[PDB]
């Protein structure tokens, strides 16, 4: 069902905050353009063939602006144990993370035209449970954000506090630039009253 390390994306509140209403309490430009450049990017060679691979959950997918959906130059797959009839010209629906992962390797591949580079977990503290559970998580690529903004859905597992401090690990910030590609921007950013970090974290399998 997999071979490939899965990597977690999400924006944070030191309070574990993720969403609001099921929206995102903060309109941040930068924020988004650095997770479209991360969850597209692929190196120079293999950017003929290979592809990224980004998994939602359903209401999160809801949450992105129509005239997003769905996520250019990148293959979306939305987990739901329900389905709802609804494709939209190529998303392919699947019923759990593995069942995804096997869709993928299935539908991809040998035969396949196609190829997948890095696949993407972008969220929904459902398949963000799942996933800090799934023996493949290794990766979680954190935007910090420093203000107690009010949340009603927060993120599962504290990764940065210290009870968890001898299993996750916070990477240099040149190995973070490395692993993306581009230079980065280091310290804290300010933006619409909003300063916010960017940090890679890693697990040992
Ligand atoms: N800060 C960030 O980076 C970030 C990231 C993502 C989302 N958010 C926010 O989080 C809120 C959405 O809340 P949420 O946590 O409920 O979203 P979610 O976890 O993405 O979506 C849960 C829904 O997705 C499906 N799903 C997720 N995990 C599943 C699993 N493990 N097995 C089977 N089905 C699964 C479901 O299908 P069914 O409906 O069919 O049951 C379920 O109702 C919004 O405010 C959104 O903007 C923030
Ligand atoms: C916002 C955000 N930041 C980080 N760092 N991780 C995250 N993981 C999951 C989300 C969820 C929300 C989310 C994700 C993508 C778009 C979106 O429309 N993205 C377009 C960007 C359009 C633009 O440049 O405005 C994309 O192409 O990726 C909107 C909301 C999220």
């Amino acid at each position: 069902n997999q071979q490939k390390s899965l990597t977690l994306i999400v924006a944070l509140t030191t309070s574990y905050g993720i969403g609001r209403s099921n929206s995102l309490p903060w309109k941040l430009k930068k924020e988004i353009s650095y997770f479209k450049r991360v969850t597209s990017f692929v190196p120079t060679f293999d950017s003929f063939e290979s592809m990224n691979v980004v998994l939602m959950g359903r209401k999160t997918w809801e949450s992105i602006p129509l005239q997003f959906r769905p996520l250019k130059g990148r293959i979306n797959v939305v987990i739901t144990r329900n389905e709802s009839l609804d494709l939209g010209n190529g998303i392919h629906s699947a019923k759990s993370l593995d069942h995804a992962l096997e869709l993928l390797y299935r539908t991809y591949g040998s035969e396949s035209s196609v190829q997948i580079n890095r696949i993407f977990v972008i969220g929904g503290a459902q398949l963000y449970k799942a996933a800090m559970d799934h023996p493949k998580l290794d990766r979680i690529m954190a935007t910090i954000i420093y203000k107690d903004i009010h949340c009603d859905v927060f993120f599962p597992l504290k990764f940065r506090d210290k009870e968890w401090s001898s299993v996750w690990k916070k990477e240099k910030h040149s190995d973070l630039e490395s692993w993306v590609g581009t230079k980065v921007p280091h310290g804290k950013i300010n933006e619409d009253g909003f300063d916010y970090e960017f940090e890679m974290w890693t697990r040992d399998l």
